[PDB]
RNA sequence: GAAGCCCUCACGGGCAAUGUGGUGUCAGGGCUACCUCUCAUCAGCCGACCGUCUCGACGAAGUCUCUUGGAACAGAGCGUG
């Protein structure tokens, strides 16, 4: 909400999650806000996901601007439990980072484009 | 970075990426490359002596003489641990 400056259409979010699932199987992904933050800082992040139902918002507030000054692309997901399930967790996840996609580097790279265009 | 914890005989359930657990805590630590090494620390097992306080068992040698007296545990005499 305060850290969300653009709305991601339902369909875009699905493509994103889908890509994330093939990422945990084919490539590499980081689950959890602390491990995600470190990707963006270490530059190893290619696409970071951030839930929008995070309370307190403090936990994720920094992702956006941090991602911006690091060139890393990011996309918002409405449900926290969807991101966690997509990432492969039995629990939810406030943030995730596809650390080097897998059999999705295409669809992925394009999701990053659609979002950059989503302003 | 799920390698973790709780409940339950089990099955099974719950917690946990908003981080369970590993590492680590100024002899600073982590990371990288090395040297040596552990006897520090932490976790868990076993598990007292002595002392002190109280309680309890066992525990030596006269119940002799005369006098006074209601009564000798008194006086005089003899004897014991
Ligand atoms: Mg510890």
């Amino acid at each position: 909400p305060v850290y969300v400056d653009f709305d991601v259409p339902a369909d875009l979010e699905d493509d994103a999650l889908e890509a994330l699932e093939v990422a945990r199987d084919t490539g590499a992904v980081k689950k959890g806000t602390n491990e995600t933050t470190k990707s963006i800082e270490r530059g190893s992040a290619e696409l970071v996901f951030v839930a929008e139902d995070v309370q307190p918002e403090e936990i994720v507030m920094h992702i956006p601007e941090l991602a911006d000054e690091k060139g890393v692309p990011f996309i918002f997901v409405e449900q926290q439990d969807d991101l966690g399930h997509a990432a492969g967790l039995e629990v939810g996840s406030a943030a995730a980072a596809v650390t080097d996609a897998g059999a999705a580097a295409t669809v992925l790279e394009e999701i990053a484009d659609k979002v950059e265009e989503l302003r």
